[PDB]
């Protein structure tokens, strides 16, 4: 199916069929997620999550139409059919509530829709259709695939993609695919920074940061066959002058998040805005989005603590003392956005902090001795780790750390 078998699509072949049987337990697990108790009228702004998900949910049912729809699929041939379906129904008519008939089962139709959004948020990952792809090892930092071409209905399936996670946000259901936060940044119009290079190609991203005795550059990028792109209009003429820089860095940057993917993501936000106009998800920043999407979990304050490792430091060490205070003392939505801002993502593996996994694979949470008193900390996502500034006092770490995390 399209691409030819290389050796490493027989590897992520493998990976997807283990990710289905996986899949087939995870459902206990992914029907524990939750966002709020509905409400239409969200109330007087007060720049919470809470605030923004009612406002969100009330422009979703002051504009849908009445009645329903019936999407008809067999469970063996969910992403065919839930395709042909949608791509043959016009935008609007997706609002309507959604009865999804699976052929030959007979109570539960919300319980229904949330398996099936699941389970196709699961199939559109597939190496056959060769849409996406992963940077890191095993499934981390998942992407579009610049050869996406190979599949030449790519961009209709694109589409369909963006239609489907809509309809997730539209009729608030949860989604498993594992986009990033670039990504989001993307559907939310921020341009992602040079921080968001190491989240995704770290190694990219330390090449950019040494970017004077430094070898013969051009404002062009050579992009694997192999084709070299302008990055601006006659760059193979337009040296790079090793002290004329930012506009080779940022147009790096800018062009390492859209090399090969601009027509793929075009289409993906075009099938999107059909169905929920982009414009609604105006108060959202990318990781009140991802949340939005895949859904809040329970974040285990022991679990956490258990599986977190130390670099410089012990449990003793008197800022992880003041750490994990702080932590307690936060709401369990504010557990995520730390648990987005150390590991770029509100995704926890099925059990839990131990298998937590990295750009180089199994690699769990970790703070590290690192700082400058005056500076904020930061965090290394690939690495799931925290540079904490080794505070003076319980409120100059609370301040800093609450700060950091709120930061966007
Ligand atoms: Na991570």
């Amino acid at each position: 199916t399209w691409q030819r078998p290389t050796a490493e699509y027989v590897r992520n072949y493998e990976q997807w069929q283990s990710q289905r049987n996986q899949l087939q337990g995870a459902m206990q697990h992914f029907s524990q997620r939750f966002l709020y108790q509905s409400s239409g009228s969200p109330g007087a702004y007060d720049r919470s999550f809470r605030w923004k998900y009612h406002q969100f949910r009330f422009l979703c049912h002051s504009n849908a139409l009445p009645s329903h729809v019936k999407i008809s699929v067999s469970r063996q041939t969910l992403f065919e059919d839930s395709f042909q379906q949608i791509m043959n129904m016009k935008p609007y008519d997706l609002r309507r509530r959604l009865y999804i008939i699976m052929r030959g089962e007979e109570l539960d139709y919300g319980g229904i829709a949330r398996e099936w959004f699941f389970l196709l948020s699961h199939e559109v990952l597939n190496p056959m259709y060769c849409l996406f792809e992963y940077a890191g090892k095993n499934n981390y930092c998942l992407q579009i695939n610049p050869a996406s071409s190979i599949n030449p209905d790519h961009l209709t399936y694109f589409r369909f993609i963006g239609r489907f996670i809509a309809m997730a946000l539209y009729h608030g259901k949860f989604i498993d695919t594992g986009f990033t936060l670039p990504f989001y940044k993307r559907m939310l119009n921020k341009r992602p920074t040079l921080k968001d290079l190491e989240s995704i190609d770290p190694e990219f991203y330390n090449s950019i940061v040494w970017i004077e005795c430094g070898l013969e550059l051009y404002f062009i990028q050579d992009m694997e066959k192999v084709t070299t792109h302008e990055l601006k209009e006659g760059g193979e003429s337009i040296r790079v002058t090793e002290e004329n820089k930012e506009e080779y860095i940022m147009l790096l940057t800018d062009w390492r998040f859209t090399r090969g993917v601009e027509e793929q993501t075009k289409a993906f936000l075009d099938g999107f805005n059909e169905v929920a106009p982009l414009e609604w998800l105006r108060y959202f920043d990318e990781k009140e989005l991802e949340l939005m999407l895949c859904g809040m979990q329970e974040i285990d304050m022991s679990d956490w603590q258990k599986s977190t490792i130390y670099r410089h430091y012990t449990k003793n060490s008197k800022q992880i003392q003041w750490f994990w205070q702080v932590v307690k003392e936060m709401d369990n939505e504010k557990r995520i956005r730390l648990l987005q801002f150390v590991t770029g993502t509100c995704r926890l593996p099925v059990g839990g902090f131990a298998e937590l996994i990295g750009s180089n694979g199994p690699q769990k949470f970790c703070i590290d001795k690192v700082g400058k008193e005056t500076w904020l900390p930061r965090s290394h996502t690939c690495f799931n780790r925290l540079d904490l500034p080794p505070y003076k006092s319980y409120e100059q770490l609370r301040e800093k750390l609450l700060y950091a995390i709120e930061e966007t």
